[PDB]
């Protein structure tokens, strides 16, 4: 089993296509990774050395991910809520998804964990 | 504007699953982007600063993955060509995808500059 994992969260409400919607999880997952080297090196490495183990959940409002990034940072977990400017089709300012982890994975489930698989 | 890019091959003839392929893209931004971070930082941190654009292109083969592989080498550019183990849905070893950059756009473009966008 994978001791370690990253869990991005998207958010399926916005209807972006599979590309658009892969490079936000993208950049949730490449934002808290580095998150993760800076202020957490040891999960990072553990986390790189095992294959970076990364699952993609979903929900359907932003609501929903702003109350998930609480609990990660109360959690003391890395983590990335990712804005795209470069996204004009929809609101400026709009959050797409959330990356928590890499961690512990029981960390990460502490958050993400009743969370269904995009 | 955006002077620097990332730009993630994905193989849509493995037919993975929205958030498969969402995981799969992930795992290439990431190694990328550590690759650019440790031997191009100039490159990785001014990527960074413009808000780590990416974009999600595709091929129909696996040699396709390969071919820009050596071209994105042959130019020094930061990569990552990944194999999912944990991904045993498809035979071991199989590639899913192929992360070029961040790097300046035109030189990212000279490897991927043909691929339709996924
Ligand atoms: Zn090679
Ligand atoms: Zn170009």
């Amino acid at each position: 089993m994978f001791k370690y994992k990253q869990v991005i969260v998207a958010r399926a409400d916005l209807k972006l296509s599979k590309g658009k919607l892969a490079a936000q999880v993208a950049h949730g997952a490449v934002t808290a990774a580095f998150e993760a080297y800076k202020k957490k090196r040891e999960w990072f490495e553990a986390w790189f050395r095992e294959g970076q183990k990364k699952v993609v959940v979903k929900v359907e409002s932003e609501e929903e991910l702003f109350k998930l990034k609480a609990e990660a940072e109360k959690l003391g977990l890395p983590n990335a809520l990712i804005r795209d400017a470069g996204l004009t089709e929809i609101p400026p300012g709009t959050v797409t998804v959330l990356a928590v982890g890499p961690a512990p994975e029981e960390i990460v489930d502490k958050v993400t964990g009743n969370l269904k698989l995009l």
